């Protein structure tokens, strides 16, 4: 139903995505928010994920962005941009994803964390647009 990218996106992550699509279905942007998250209380970083519906029928993950407070505003914190083939961190800057090992480990850790947060209902506000 989703395929494919150069990062090891998990079956559980596809299942989360798949679930939220059809839950709403009965080009798309998902937002995950912890309404309590503040600049010096902490909480869980908001996450945005973008998907578009392919020509052949199956969905494509466009990008994944995790935002955090950095006078504080929300800045991209981690970004995995599949459309463009780049990832971002405030430390790493922009680097290509393909055969890149920092990208892989960073993504696996990010995704394991995010899936834990979701499964324990860390986000009181999940919207689809």
């Amino acid at each position: 139903l989703f395929k494919p990218t150069h990062l090891p996106i998990s079956k559980p992550f596809h299942a989360l995505l798949a679930n939220i699509l059809s839950e709403h279905q009965a080009e798309v942007v998902m937002n995950f928010r912890d309404s309590s998250y503040s600049a010096e209380d902490g909480g869980f970083h908001p996450v945005e994920i973008a998907l578009s519906q392919s020509s052949d029928g199956q969905w494509c993950i466009e990008y994944i962005t995790d935002f955090a407070y950095v006078f504080p505003e929300l800045e991209r914190c981690l970004d995995f941009d599949f459309q463009r083939g780049d990832f971002f961190t405030a430390y790493h800057g922009w680097n290509p994803i393909v055969g890149n090992r920092d990208a892989r480990e960073l993504y696996q850790l990010w995704e394991s964390n995010f899936l834990a947060y979701v499964a324990t209902e860390a986000f009181d506000d999940i919207s689809l647009t």
